[PDB]
């Protein structure tokens, strides 16, 4: 398992525009077009990333490609945020994959205000920020999905994908 392999199987793989579990419009492996409610500002947000003129369809080729460019921006996110770096250079290689996957979903904005979550990571109690991290909007609007990337920061192990 990794990273990518660990994406793939919380966001699915969709060819047609549809919408995310906010409503959103998304398209690929789990990449968001806009917050707009707009299906043609959509449709234009994705011809605009892929280059050409799709008509709301996109081949698996080029749905991963904007994945390969999502996961590496996510990184660099990361990265370059404050608040995560530390974080997550002090954790072990399962457990970045973790928190790539909150920053993936969530924003680096919306992960960086995890700050008590955040905290406890960074000291190595586990499941003090695994119960942290449950009492969340993303927990309780997400269940299945928190469960499984919780699992991953509790235990180290890809367990929860297997
Ligand atoms: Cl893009
Ligand atoms: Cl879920």
């Amino acid at each position: 398992m990794n990273i990518f392999e660990m994406l793939r199987i919380d966001e699915g793989l969709r060819l047609k525009i549809y919408k995310d579990t906010e409503g959103y419009y998304t398209i690929g492996i789990g990449h968001l077009l806009t917050k707009s409610p707009s299906l043609n500002a959509a449709k234009s947000e994705l011809d605009k990333a892929i280059g050409r003129n799709t008509n709301g369809v996109i081949t698996k080729d080029e749905a991963e490609k904007l994945f390969n460019q999502d996961v590496d921006a996510a990184v660099r996110g990361i990265l370059r945020n404050a608040k995560l770096k530390p974080v997550y250079d002090s954790l072990d290689a399962v457990r970045r994959a973790a928190l790539i996957n909150m920053v993936f979903q969530m924003g680096e904005t919306g992960v960086a205000g995890f700050t008590n979550s955040l905290r406890m990571l960074q000291q190595k109690r586990w499941d003090e920020a695994a119960v942290n991290l449950a009492k969340s909007r993303w927990y309780n609007q997400t269940p299945n999905r928190a469960k499984r990337v919780i699992t991953t920061f509790r235990t180290g192990t890809w367990d929860a994908y297997k």
